[PDB]
């Protein structure tokens, strides 16, 4: 029961929770303590065939109930360990007498009562490690600690065969190619089933519509129920006249086929929920270290993995579909992008079955029938969203007590996040405890009804982003929880956070699946990748545009209204005539709607303001949801409402509003806001967020601008680049890039000279990759990029297919004179949404992979011989309009410039290396070029958070990878500041580790009012083997992905970006690229850079703490630079980032200080007073030396005890008053006998004795605290008139 000495205090990878501050009556530390030892050979147990998971587990639990201690040992507020509380060793553990009304019995000397059983499952209970603790906020001395299995601890190194990885790198004996596992051919028409095409428009009823179009009429899309038990009179979305390509089979998605050695979890969420030695736990338990009877134990209550998937919305239980349905079902299944909201063909982690679901057969609707009218029926569903063991013991950490309920709000999921597989906390689990904690009820609530509530007025930040959600809680929000913690009154959750998926939002046509392999791989779950790949060429017109309207312009000569190769060139005006021609004519029933004639048409931020889940002014307003991302992609804080968390039911009521259409019947005239049943509760769930923010308070433009002052940990420079013609551009932002065009010649050229731009001069930074017709004419470009279906002559304006004749028949053209000078992957257009490029979703992806540096890059020309990138004589800044700028424009992640993000990275120059890597994209003219994307080097990952430290009253923060990140102005903000402090690590070691968050143990507020980090540099976990025995071309690692290749063709000499650049069939590019695949593992980019190995040397061992800089009120002051007066607030942001690069810390932007510790480091013990690191140098209060009780034999009872117990001391305070402390307390002469008061504890007027706890002013903290050397046995003693017995 006493302290344990060869326990050493640790940290659990889940949460990095060492210590909880117990504070109050008995303040101290709950730290974590664990067995050092080595030698843990797991490999011991032998994994058999036959044997199942769950044997093996309970196998490697029993053998590790022998070889590993836990325990969580007490510290005093001096930090001096009291008892150790192994739950694997206490002998006769007992919970605690209870009285009638539920309240514990306990005397402060005596202890807590014990009833001598023990508690409730101990048998099953006793052997799980603790990994928190957390105390209550009323009821005193009531603590909760969250126990898991040994295994969630040692789940990496359990053998590979039982955990697997998403991706396989096989024995590569045909060479590595990444489209091997990617279904690339594309469908083809159906020459059964072409008649069923949908029907164009028999006569355009003109109902006073004088505006009359000569262009092809709208197609009809009717759908109405009929009588038919199964089938429908009309299924018009249904019709489905293409099929896919017959090639050594067809060509479709199928788990049987493709994922032989499919991805599963190591336990199905009910094997959880029954197993109940294998799920997470929490226990109540009393403690009181100064008493006898110091701990005893409460409830126990498991926390039901089951009780969580109960409060899924109903929609999750058919995950392939969505409130679209059986259209979107179809394009999706076509273009080979995985069907449904959340698909396991993308998420596997959630799903009993893992990977052998993860396709789009048996979406729970009738699909794939014969006869289309039969297609759209709900069915039996077999593959709902689950909760197995990886998601789960990822869904468990960073508890909060709050009243007389405790919230497991989960952790990072680093507990079992692999290289290729991304488990989070889905949801919030709470325990709810009646009657003074005596009964309790444990259930818990998916994040996605939970957050269902955000709006834009809320945040600060960005807008528009892809945090909405609707009636169907088809968005998924997941969170890496950095933690919560009240931050003052207002309770704060905080970590990262997965928006809807931002990619895929746009689609491929059917026919250019060939030459967009990254995209489609993207949409196929093969590239694990979040950021927006720039891939314009071949995205249809309209991403909803069903397939009963892709066939009705095969050739394609006339650019079918209704479906064609996207691109706004061709975009229609918005006149009145125009409209009430195209579009508004054609009037939409009850039974018919229409694919209008309008040729609609826009670049990336049009595609996403049209079809992405963004934010709205009013909560479940997302009509548009496509997937949720793959790992976490934005940073999110959030001021959750306590009293609403406390103040919510158990269980949650949905109902047919939440289900989807059961036909299609009635989901065609589907609401997207239906009044809730009346005696369902799930609506109340939705506003528990009551703001929230992703980033620094700065939107659009400035955000880029921001981005491009941060530096890059990898090396330390700018993405910038600005501190020096041909001299390096910047990345993200514009300002100073290409040549100011005015927007009042673009579009309509009408009433835009003082609408976007309050200058006087609206011109506007057209950015890198533009396109102009010569230096004369930068401002605004004609239409000269007429789109050609074959060689066949321009586009044609002026046609009668693409004239308008309004009221009297005085006709125009419908298509725009002059286009704005960029369709660049850098493209921003304030002034055109369809052609601007640079988006709010994928800013905040930029910032949260711009902090982790490990922002992709295309890569044309590797390092090899005969293969070089030369800095000189082949890049020039100055023409980046032609193909010697370099700029791809396809495949390049949206939103950057690949030549400049590859000169920060010193892939090629001495940015990073001493010798030049030559590496880099060289924009061939003389013949075809191939591309790849490639990591950054660094393997941070954005699940990389570490502990949610509160800093003060209204700022916090916690780790992000190698950044400690402050959210200075979430809680409390001010205008004009960004809101943000960003800290850098310093280690080059840690930096550019191979799995870099191993080394990271624990974060915490140094009683200096700084927050640190630990850091043990000798604690990096190498991968899980050298390869084994042979060159293994893909290397698994954390930042790995199948970055599919790009082949594109011949960039033109000059005028090279006036038209999308346009790729080719890239399937059989992959066997004339080995020299760039190479580079797609992280440890030949670090070779290349030099920091393959110890050769980037410095710190051998170098284990020490890190701090973040130190702030002051005008630190994040950048009112001068935000504002306009004489500019755009993007290009006066660039000028005042400009003019501070070299004090970058006033910014908020520094190195953060690292300071050496020898030995390793494991974690800390925190208390109130000081901070104990691995618990060394513990001190003896020397504030409080000479305070010390009075020994019995100095004290006259008579004396003291002639007036009662009950006027020694005040009873409504229990005070000893002022006058008589002296009495009692040795005091050094002219100590203040105010600033030491005595706490009555317990008192006994038949016996007239005085239980008397002790209290000293600290000096140091401005509060009242006890004395430990008050006594040897310590703050609490005994006085009674010499009868102790």
């Amino acid at each position: 029961q006493a302290v344990d000495e060869t326990l050493t205090p640790w940290t659990w990878n889940n949460n990095n929770f060492s210590s909880l501050k117990i504070t109050g009556e008995n303040p101290g530390s709950f730290g974590l303590v664990r067995s050092q030892n080595d030698n843990l050979n797991i490999s011991s147990v032998t994994k058999n065939s036959s044997d199942d998971n769950l044997k093996y587990l309970n196998a490697v639990e029993k053998y590790l109930d022998g070889q590993q201690n836990f325990a969580i040992r007490r510290y005093d507020n001096n930090g001096r360990a009291l008892y150790d509380i192994n739950l694997a060793k206490m002998e006769n553990p007992s919970t605690v007498q209870r009285g009638l009304n539920g309240e514990p019995i306990f005397d402060p000397f005596k202890g807590f009562g014990l009833t001598g059983n023990a508690p409730t499952d101990w048998n099953e209970i006793k052997g799980k490690v603790p990994v928190e603790v957390v105390q209550s906020p009323h009821s005193p001395n009531l603590y909760f600690v969250l126990l898991v299995p040994k295994v969630a601890l040692e789940y990496h190194n359990l053998n590979n065969q039982v955990v697997k990885e998403s991706l396989e790198v096989k024995a590569t004996q045909s060479s590595f190619n990444p489209t091997q596992r990617l279904q690339k051919d594309s469908p083809v028409k159906d020459s059964s089933k072409q008649g069923e095409k949908l029907s164009e428009t028999t006569a355009s009823s003109m109902s006073s519509g004088m505006a009359t179009s000569t262009r092809a009429k709208a197609l009809k899309v009717e759908v109405e129920r009929g009588s038919q038990s199964d089938s429908l009179l009309k299924n018009d979305f249904a019709k489905k006249p293409l099929k896919h390509k017959n090639s050594s089979g067809e060509v479709k998605l199928e788990a049987e086929k493709e994922f032989t050695e499919a991805w599963k979890p190591l336990l199905t969420t009910d094997q959880i929920a029954r197993e109940k030695g294998m799920g997470a736990t929490v226990v109540s338990f009393y403690d009181a270290p100064y008493s006898e009877n110091h701990t005893a134990f409460g409830l126990v209550d498991h926390i039901d993995p089951k009780k969580m998937v109960e409060n899924y919305p109903p929609s999750w239980k058919t995950p392939k579909w969505n409130h679209h349905g059986i259209w979107d079902y179809n394009a999706r299944n076509l273009l080979l992008q995985t069907t449904g909201f959340f698909n396991p063909r993308r998420h596997p982690e959630w799903f009993d079955e893992g990977q052998a679901k993860a396709d789009n057969t048996s979406p729970g609707f009738k699909v794939g029938d014969t006869d289309h009218k039969k297609d759209g029926f709900k069915k039996n569903s077999s593959s709902p969203i689950a909760l197995p063991f990886e998601a789960y013991f990822a869904n468990i950490g960073n508890m909060v007590a709050i009243g007389n309920s405790v919230f497991i709000f989960g952790g990072n999921g680093h507990a079992t996040k692999m290289f290729t597989t991304n488990p989070l906390s889905i949801g919030v689990f709470r325990i709810k405890y009646t009657d003074n904690f005596s009964k309790s009820s444990v259930t818990g609530w998916p994040y996605a009804v939970l957050f269902g509530g955000l709006i834009n007025p809320q945040t600060n930040g960005l807008k528009d982003l892809p945090l909405g959600t609707n009636r169907w809680f088809e968005y998924v929000p997941r969170m890496a929880v950095s933690g919560v913690k009240w931050v003052g009154n207002q309770l704060v959750l905080a970590g990262t956070l997965t928006m809807g998926d931002t990619a895929t939002v746009p689609r491929l046509k059917y026919d250019q699946l060939e030459k967009h392999l990254n995209l489609v791989a993207q949409g196929q779950g093969l590239l694990r990748e979040d950021l927006q790949i720039f891939t314009p060429y071949g995205w249809a017109n309209r991403p909803d545009i069903p397939v009963g309207a892709w066939l009705q312009d095969e050739m394609g000569s006339k650019f079918g209204p209704h479906y064609f190769l996207n691109n706004p060139d061709i975009q229609d005006n918005v006149n009145n005539d125009t409209v009430e021609a195209l579009i508004s004519s054609y009037k939409n029933t009850d039974k018919l709607k229409h694919v209008y004639p309008y040729r609609y048409s826009g670049l990336y931020a049009w595609q996403l303001f049209n079809w992405s889940n963004k934010l709205t002014n009013t909560p479940l307003s997302a009509n548009f949801v496509n997937e949720n991302s793959y790992a976490p992609n934005s940073l999110f804080a959030a001021i959750l409402n306590e009293d609403l968390l406390t103040g919510l039911s158990d269980k949650i009521f949905y109902g047919k509003e939440n289900e989807f259409a059961e036909n299609e019947a009635d989901r065609f005239n589907q609401l997207l806001s239906l009044n809730p049943n009346p005696n369902t509760n799930w609506a109340r769930y939705l506003n528990v967020v009551q703001r929230f923010t992703t980033g620094p308070n700065l939107d659009s433009s400035t955000f880029d601008q921001f981005l491009d002052f941060l530096p890059w940990i990898g090396n330390g420079k700018p993405f910038s680049n600005s501190p020096s013609s041909s001299t390096p551009l910047p990345t993200f932002s514009n300002i100073n890039v290409g040549v100011k065009s005015m927007i009042t010649q673009h579009l309509n050229k009408e009433n835009t000279r003082w609408v976007f731009i309050p200058n006087f001069s609206p011109d506007i930074w057209t950015g890198a990759g533009y396109r102009v017709q010569s230096a004369n004419q930068k401002n605004g470009i004609p239409f000269e990029q007429v789109k050609p279906s074959n060689n066949s002559t321009p586009f044609d304006p002026n046609s009668d297919d693409n004239k308008v004749t309004p009221s009297g028949g005085s006709s125009k053209p419908t298509t725009y004179p002059a286009l704005p000078n960029s369709i660049s992957p850098t493209s921003d257009w304030i002034n055109a949404l369809t052609f601007t490029n640079k988006n709010n979703p994928q800013r905040n992806q930029l910032l949260l992979r711009s902090l982790l540096g490990t922002i992709p890059v295309l890569i044309n020309k590797s390092g090899d011989s005969n293969d070089q990138f030369n800095k000189d004589s082949e890049q020039k800044w100055d023409k980046t309009e032609t193909n010697e700028g370099n700029l791809p424009g396809f495949g390049e992640v949206n939103g950057l410039y690949n030549a400049a993000l590859l000169h920060t990275y010193g892939f090629f120059g001495t940015n990073t290396n001493s010798t030049d890597p030559k590496i880099g994209f060289k924009a061939d003219s003389s013949s075809s070029s191939s591309s790849t994307l490639v990591g950054s080097g660094l393997n941070w990952t954005s699940q990389d958070v570490g502990n949610l430290v509160v800093i003060n009253d209204t700022s916090f923060g916690f780790q992000l990878g190698g950044w400690f990140i402050t959210f200075t102005d979430f809680i409390r903000p001010r205008t004009g500041y960004l809101g943000i402090t960003l800290s850098s690590l310093q280690d080059q070691t840690i930096i550019w580790a191979d799995q870099p968050w191993t080394s990271f143990k624990g974060s915490y507020l140094d009683s200096d009012g700084t927050p640190k980090s630990l850091w043990d540099p000798t604690a990096l976990k190498s991968l899980p083997n050298s390869s084994t025995t042979y060159d293994t071309n893909p290397t698994l690692s954390p930042s790995f992905q199948l970055y599919q290749p790009n082949k594109v063709k011949a960039y033109q000499t000059t005028n090279t970006y006036n038209k999308l650049i346009e790729p080719v069939d890239a399937t059989s590019a992959a066997t004339n690229m080995t020299s760039l695949l190479k580079l797609l593992t992280t440890k030949n980019i670090k070779a290349k850079l030099g920091k393959g190995t110890a050769s980037s040397q410095g710190n051998n061992n170098g284990g020490g703490v890190s701090q973040t800089i130190n702030t002051i009120t005008t630190t994040g002051n950048i009112s001068e630079g935000l504002k306009e007066e004489t500019s755009i607030q993007a290009e006066t942001l660039k000028k005042f980032f400009d003019s501070k690069q070299n004090n970058k810390s006033e910014i908020g932007i520094g190195d953060s200080t690292f300071t050496k510790m020898d030995g390793k480091l494991t974690g800390v013990v925190s208390t109130p007073l000081v901070n104990l690191i691995n618990g060394q140098g513990a001190t003896s209060d020397s504030d409080t030396e000479k305070i010390s009780f009075k020994p019995g034999n100095q004290i006259d009872f008579n004396r003291l005890f002639t007036l009662p117990v009950t006027e020694l001391f005040d009873p409504n305070t229990m005070f000893v008053y002022d006058q008589y402390v002296p009495l009692l307390v040795n005091l050094p002469s002219g100590f203040d006998q105010a600033s030491i008061r005595l706490k009555v504890i317990s008192y006994s007027v038949e016996n007239q004795t005085l239980g008397v706890r002790l209290e000293f002013k600290d000096p140091q903290t401005q509060q009242f605290i006890p004395v430990l050397n008050a006594s040897s046995t310590g703050p609490q003693t005994v006085f009674q008139p010499f009868n102790q017995w």
